């Protein structure tokens, strides 16, 4: 039944045709059972490794080198040398790097936390109902319990289904609802209807939700939804169905892939074209079984040539030292490739009470009268500082320091503050943080008689164990709390009747002391409290008392605000009827006004300065909460997320002002107002939906159950450390020490990274973009010499990979957090820098193949002198042609060395070229990147150990000697710098002139 809600007790009693004195019949539950299932929310399993590792194949870029691993068999098979029976290693290459680079995958789902698993903690196993077949509760299982059987809470339980309350049995119901609302204090219940059909969570006050915890109280409902259908299930559906979608950087390369797609197999079906070599290539046959894999055998390597295989154990090695990182600034990042996607976060949401406030009510102001000269009123107004339930920070008058004990009237007011109080302070020692003890709003008063020491008790050297309750015990002390008339909904007001108990027995005058809201509490009061003596309230009097309350219940400082007054002559214990609630009025009347205190959740420190960090980055904070937008508009104006008169009206929206806009108003709504505020889980989770609706990388920023779905829909989820489990295994990246400014500096860290990712990248694709170019021309020659399938492989994944490696740790930009963040939607490779690797690319293309030519052109050594060199599959048959050399020879080890050694060269210096794009090297120093120095070496170390330990040359073959050869590889591997520099010269200077 959703609309219970607003529907009456007895509406929604006949609405499952029940009686509130039986409950549901055998029968009844069998059919509601049948028709509304198990209360319970459907797990979710999620990894099947299987399907799993079917999902990491699906990728194009490693489809095709799968494609290009079995076709390798195929060139496994032919038996014409007696090198093959060693030829077989090279498919097998290629195949255990497709799984190196699989299992790292399958490494980084490991850790997916279960959100629902989280959230199922939620759910109580047993449940108390009333049914037909005993009149006596039963307390049976809470996936038994159907829509429409009477149900039962008090105190500690938690509340199994969404519950339309019938009977509130205590004078008041509290309940918890921060699952749904993000907020710790105790929600005040009741049971006429809620007429509004659109009403949210927090306007439903007669409605009791599975997840929500009894604060207080024992009442008596209608079950109206169970399983997926309640509040918690609205929740747990938006867990399930938020699927993440890929970084901006992998859509940059998945793009990348299905462009290398379409220009290789368009090439491969393109040579078809220039079959005009194989009219007549052999003396008398024609294309066969064994002449056709060279066209499979151009097709492989060109599949290696253009994949950047390798560069993913690059950025996976760059992102978990950035993990790193960030975790010695207090960011711990569960999802590896979230760590660059924050470079480019344009929009932190974020939650308010427990993520931006401590959620620690405090007691900023207090009042008490002054004077009273006939009709002037003055006040005596202070102010306390302290952010939390500590009792540290003093009070003050004035922004002076001051002790409360020399105003006669502050020490009433703590005397009421610490026995009209059902609540204490607790130390929790594993913590080392104190802890409330009942309600926050009266832990608010505890925690505030500590700072105030109206007797000047010595504090300062006792345990911080018992500094927590030290001041209050001495009020304790002086008058013995004898009976408490308890909260109730018709007065908005609760008192406690005392004794002084030393003296002369109680000669001395019983008292009640009083506190409540302040209009239906004042005006129960007679008199005046003015230091020790009383005067009669009069009409100035009260105007000034309620002046400074309204200024204070509003405004830039909107606080809560509780009256406190004393009874100085209470009725006669034996008079007073202690059961009938609805007495208990007419007994707090006839007080004496003391004073007022003002309440609030404080903001964190640390934040209005982060906030302003963001705003310096480009970065919009957008405040969403589920407390009242009063509230949350007053924060944002300490945070600075407003100015402090900065006009408001068209930049603030509730949930349900928000639900009345036309849905093109709602995705604008998001895109200029900053704050919103009374919302439901789903409003968090739809209003960063609208923000990535305008392509903005947005994260989002909580600690409780409620911020769970939008934690998930965001880009970044991001979980207060302090903040619950369901919120952090929801969360790419958890604060540690609750910082909002460890956001910033996350941000600064991941802005860094996703810079020098950029180079590697463009690094390792101008390479391939080279490397494609060799083999095609190779192909248009008739020359296979100088280029390996196999060779390619070892470079890239090595003597390309580790100074990559070493482009992550370039010295990050200086002014870095004074950009506006990085736009989502523009390729690394656009404009002159697609010219400058185009060019680049084909020169060093033609330096690896020009490397075989001149060594069949010209050699010491080497191889002599031509053209025939292109036909040199036709040395087998036409060798009358072919006369003063072997056959054997164009399959020769000294030209593809050559060929490498230029392109491991080349490779050597475009790493120089993209240590910085568009600028010099002879300004941007190769050595203020120590690391890449080293790569450099260690790539050239390992070229030569490749040339001079025996298997490694075998199948990469012969070496050949300094003096003859090494004269030639800086024919291109040097002036590639030049060139590159020349080009880099050009877009520096010549574009703005
Ligand atoms: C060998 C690999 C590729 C990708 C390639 O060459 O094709 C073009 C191509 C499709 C792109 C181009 C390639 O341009 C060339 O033609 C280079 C010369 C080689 C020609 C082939 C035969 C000799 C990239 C590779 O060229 C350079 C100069 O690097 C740049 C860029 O790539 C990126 O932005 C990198 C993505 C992480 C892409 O325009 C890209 O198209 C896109 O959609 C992007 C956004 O990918
Ligand atoms: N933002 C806030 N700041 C401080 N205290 C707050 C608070 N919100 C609630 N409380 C305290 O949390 C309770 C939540 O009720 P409830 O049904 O959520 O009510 P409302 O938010 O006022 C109506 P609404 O739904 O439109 O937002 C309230 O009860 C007492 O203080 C309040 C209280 N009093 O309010 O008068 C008096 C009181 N004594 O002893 O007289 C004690 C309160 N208390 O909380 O212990
Ligand atoms: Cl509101
Ligand atoms: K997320
Ligand atoms: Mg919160
Ligand atoms: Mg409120």
């Amino acid at each position: 039944m959703e609309a219970a809600h607003s529907k009456s007790t007895e509406e929604c009693l006949a609405y499952f045709g029940v009686s509130e004195t039986t409950g549901l019949t055998p029968d009844q539950v069998k059919r509601h059972l049948e028709k509304y299932g198990h209360n319970e929310l459907p797990a979710e399993e999620g990894k099947s490794l299987w399907e799993l590792v079917i999902e990491q194949f699906e990728d194009l870029l490693v489809r095709i080198l799968l494609l290009a691993a079995c076709i390798s068999f195929v060139l496994a098979w032919f038996e014409e040398g007696e090198e093959t029976i060693t030829a077989f290693v090279e498919p097998f290459v290629i195949l255990l790097i497709l799984i190196a680079n699989a299992i790292v995958g399958v490494w980084q789902e490991r850790n997916a936390e279960n959100a629902i698993e989280a959230l199922k903690e939620y759910e109580p196993e047993m449940g108390k109902v009333y049914r037909a077949d005993r009149k006596s509760v039963q307390r049976i299982k809470a996936r038994d319990i159907v829509p429409g059987d009477i149900v039962e809470v008090a105190v500690g339980d938690k509340v199994p289904a969404d519950i339309r309350i019938l009977s509130i049995k205590s004078t008041t119901l509290r309940v918890d609802q921060s699952i749904l609302t993000g907020e710790s204090v105790s929600v005040i219940k009741h049971t006429e209807p809620v007429p509004d059909p659109r009403a949210v969570n927090q306007d439903k006050k007669n409605m009791l939700f599975s997840g929500t915890n009894i604060a207080a109280g024992k009442a008596l409902g209608i079950v109206a939804t169970t399983g997926v259908s309640t509040e918690i299930g609205k929740i747990r559906d938006q867990m399930a169905a938020t699927e993440q979608d890929k970084t901006p950087l992998q859509q940059k390369l998945d793009e990348f892939g299905e462009q290398l797609s379409k220009v290789i197999s368009l090439i491969c079906v393109a040579v078809w074209l220039i079959n005009i070599g194989h009219f007549n290539d052999p003396v008398h046959g024609g294309s066969w079984i064994r002449g056709a894999i060279y066209y499979f055998k151009i097709a492989v390597a060109l599949a290696v040539a253009a994949i950047p295989e390798g560069l993913p154990a690059v950025i996976t090695t760059c992102l978990a030292l950035g993990t790193r990182r960030m975790a010695k600034k207090n960011a711990i990042v569960r999802s590896l490739p979230s760590v660059e996607t924050l470079g480019c976060t344009s929009v932190i949401c974020s939650d308010k009470t427990g993520t931006l406030t401590t959620n620690q009510m405090s007691v900023c102001k207090m009042f008490i009268i002054d004077k009273v000269d006939g009709d002037f009123c003055s006040l005596n107004e202070f102010s306390i500082t302290g952010s939390t339930y500590a009792p540290e920070g003093e009070v003050l008058k004035n922004d002076k320091p001051i002790r409360s004990g020399q105003f006669d009237g502050l020490v009433e007011l703590a005397t009421i503050c610490a026995l009209c109080n059902d609540s204490s302070l607790d130390f929790n020692e594993t913590k080392g943080v104190y802890e409330k003890v009942g309600e926050a709003t009266e832990t608010a008063l505890t925690t505030l008689v500590e700072k105030m020491n109206v007797f000047n008790t010595e504090v300062r050297n006792l345990s911080k164990v018992e500094r927590a309750n030290a001041c209050n015990s001495v009020i304790r002390q002086l008058m013995k709390k004898e009976f408490t008339l308890e909260f109730s909904r018709d007065r908005k007001s609760m008192s406690v009747y005392c004794s002084p108990a030393k003296s002369s027995r109680a000669a001395v005058g019983n008292k009640m002391f009083v506190k409540g809201a302040p209009e239906g509490v004042i005006d129960r009061c007679n008199y005046v409290r003015v230091g020790t003596t009383r005067v009669p309230m009069t009409g100035p009097v009260k105007e000034k008392i309620l002046s400074v309350i309204k200024e204070w219940g509003t405004g830039r400082d909107t606080l809560r605000c509780l009256a406190l007054a004393t009874r100085d002559t209470p009725p006669k214990r034996e008079e007073m009827v202690l059961d009938d609630s609805s007495r208990f009025m007419e007994y707090e009347t006839d007080l004496t006004f003391v004073g007022v205190v003002g309440m609030l959740d404080p903001p964190r420190k640390e934040v209005m300065g982060s906030i302003q960090l963001c705003r310096d980055a480009g970065i919009r904070v957008i405040m969403i909460t589920g407390d009242n937008k009063g509230t949350a508009i007053a924060i944002c104006r300490r945070i600075g997320i407003f100015g402090e008169n900065e006009e408001v009206a068209d930049r603030a929206y509730t949930g349900r002002e928000f639900d009345d806009l036309p849905l093109a108003e709602q995705r604008e709504a998001c895109r200029r107002a900053c704050c919103f505020a009374r919302v439901e889980p789903s409003h968090k989770s739809k209003i960063v939906e609208y923000l990535q609706s305008y392509d903005e990388i947005t994260a989002m920023t909580g600690d409780g159950v409620n911020d769970a779905p939008a934690l998930k829909k965001a880009e970044i989820g991001i979980a207060m450390g302090s903040g619950t489990a369901v919120a952090k295994t929801a969360s790419e990246m958890v604060l540690a020490d609750d910082n909002f400014s460890t956001i910033v500096a996350a941000v600064e860290e991941g802005r860094a990274i996703y810079n020098n990712m950029k180079q590697f990248i463009r690094y390792l694709i101008s390479s391939n973009v080279g490397e494609v170019v060799c083999i095609f021309l190779t192909a248009a020659l008739g020359l296979p010499e100088a280029l390996i399938p196999v060779q390619l492989l070892w470079v890239n994944l090595v003597t390309d990979g580790l100074p990559a490696t070493a482009l992550g740790f370039n010295p990050p930009d200086l002014d870095i957090m004074d950009r506006p963040p990085r736009s989502p939607k523009e390729p690394l490779i656009s404009g002159w820098l697609f010219f400058r690797y185009m060019a680049i690319g084909g020169y060093v293309g033609a330096a690896t193949v020009g490397a075989a030519a001149w060594w069949f052109m010209y050699a010491e050594d080497g191889p002599g002198v031509y053209h025939q060199l292109t036909h040199f599959m036709q040395c087998t048959e036409d060798h009358p042609h072919f006369e003063g050399l072997d056959c054997e020879i164009f399959e020769a080890p000294e030209p593809m060395t050559m060929a490498l050694s230029v392109l491991v060269t080349i490779e050597m210096c475009n790493a120089l070229n993209s240590l910085s794009e568009n600028q010099s090297l002879m300004r941007m120093p190769p050595w203020v990147n120590i690391w890449l120095l080293g790569s450099i070496c260690l790539s050239m170390s390992l070229h030569f150990l490749i040339l001079y330990v025996d298997p490694l040359p075998m199948i990469f073959k012969l070496k050949a000697l300094d003096l003859t050869q090494w004269l030639m590889v800086l024919k291109i591997s040097l002036p590639v710098i030049g060139l590159d520099e020349i080009l880099k010269f050009i877009a520096r200077n010549y574009l703005e002139g």
